């Protein structure tokens, strides 16, 4: 069973950075062989929220956020938090680096 | 006095096409020597709406829109209506062609 | 076995509408119980291109495009062509309507 | 004479945040009665670059950037540096705050 990544992308300007970060993370995760679920947030709201079970099963959590989100749900997980710009422009490296991220 | 252009940009996805079309139109109008006022319509709302006096004084109206907007206000003006994609990727030509656009 | 949908999203402004349409189609196809493969075309290039076998096995082809793409590879399939804006904002209905789309 | 503001906007994801922040700053500066010049930096390159004279005459420099830019040209000026997201969503306060920003 391929390891699982979960991610949240959140930019409170329109929808573009939220969705670009999500889709680039999804494409790069799959290229590297991982399963991926992404929750997205904008200024209006939240779509496809991570479930408790999804977070439980994940090897890593990647947060590509330009606003504060709830992070208590990720306690005990390795969490790699970056801006949406970095997630969009450095996606390959961010996926790889997330597996060495500190436990939150 | 330089001739005046008024424009509306309107895309019902987030804010990016609305603002990219607006800024590209503004930059190209100024490059060609024209005065420009742009009303924008996106997910944050309608901003900087054209006034009746601005429309009265304009030489042309450019509509870069992917949704319906109020158009009765442009009766009697030359109106050049295009998609946001065309306004963004063909900005120089759209400015030039607007002066030959049909009277609405 | 779930029926299969294939899609191409293609907006020639950056990558935002291409990726937003792709994610909206992916999530909504899955919600309706379908298997889904989306090829994307944007400024970054073409990604996750449909294979000949994927097109062969699909029940329908959804083209969410704001530019012409060669449709020869979809001959003999039902093809539902819509703008990226409509695919992003009307996704549930577009997936349902695609099964009644004309054969190309 | 109205006091002068100069700004640079620079988000290295396409052109959207660069242009949205530029238009927000331009419109809000004008609303507050200031003269405003904005240089933009995006995937298309640098547009409407500030001149030495414009920087000399400015009361404040606002940098709405999501990457490092060379700041030597702003020495001796009050410089207020914020992200593009904050410039877009908090424009009124950022313009007012810039006049108390530290001299660079
Ligand atoms: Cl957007």
């Amino acid at each position: 069973k391929a390891e699982k990544i979960v991610a949240v992308t959140a930019c409170p300007v329109g929808v573009a950075h939220t969705y670009i970060a999500a889709k680039k993370i999804e494409n790069e995760a799959k290229k590297q062989g991982y399963s991926i679920r992404v929750e997205t947030q904008g200024s209006i709201g939240i779509e496809n929220a991570l479930t408790e079970e999804e977070i439980k099963n994940a090897s890593v959590v990647i947060l590509a956020v330009d606003k504060d989100i709830d992070e208590k749900r990720f306690e005990g997980k390795r969490v790699y938090k970056v801006s949406t710009v970095k997630a969009i422009n450095n996606t390959e490296n961010i996926i790889k680096e997330s597996f060495n991220a500190p436990v939150f």
